[PDB]
């Protein structure tokens, strides 16, 4: 079954990858991805594949908001045995500034046990649309 | 390490449950589904609860489509160790009458083995948006 001491382990990943977000430390938002690392992203393309355009990706983001941020999470869930990891959770967001601009995003994040270390293989960030307006629902409650 | 005996039958999984919602088979559709199924869908909400709430959301959406549908998918991984795996694809959809209102939505899916079966634990779907407009983009190529 499953690994409590792996799934400690992913939770503590977690916390200090939502730090390196909230500090702008892009060298700590990427220490932990593989060099392989698949990740469709909230906006923008369909999807980045590889741990130096993922980068370019998260460079671009970084540098394009000013001002202080909500980034913070509710419900997470872990799982992980041997040398694989799934978390999920729920994501609020927006500047620190405005409270009428902040919401809450999904999230899911696999992880593979390499090199002796856990590493991000696979993230998926949205939101939910309206079918009628098409526009990205961001005011829902968890 | 991961084991290919999970991920061919993970795989198998996926391509009947596919072909399940394809049929409209409803049935089909929840019959891995764990009990405690935790799914962020694409649309309208920010997630569904247990399978029964997710099985009442997917006989909406079942409904409510007449006609033909593509329902097809892309760049399928699949990775799987012990009692846990992970799959993430492209996953081409809309009217089969009309390939102008047909694009590419994300996809992954966190499974289980539990009662000696690979069951789904989570699932997350989803279209990318633009910042500025806030519209999910369906246009995007993989």
């Amino acid at each position: 079954g499953m690994s409590t001491a792996a799934e400690s382990e992913i939770r503590q990943l977690i916390e200090r990858w939502m730090q390196a977000v909230r500090d702008r430390d892009i060298p700590g938002i990427i220490a932990p991805y593989a060099d392989d690392i698949v990740a469709f992203d909230a906006i923008q393309a369909l999807q980045f594949k590889g741990k130096s355009a993922y980068t370019a990706h998260w460079e671009m983001c970084m540098g394009m908001c000013t001002g202080p941020m909500v980034f913070e999470l509710a419900q997470l869930t872990v799982h992980a045995a041997g040398d694989l990891a799934l978390a999920h959770w729920l994501n609020r967001c927006g500047p620190g500034d405005d409270e009428s601009q902040c919401g809450f995003m999904r999230a899911t994040v696999g992880y593979r046990r390499q090199g002796g270390q856990w590493q991000v293989i696979h993230e998926h960030w949205s939101a939910p649309f309206d079918m009628e307006t098409q526009k990205a629902l961001f005011d829902l409650k968890p």
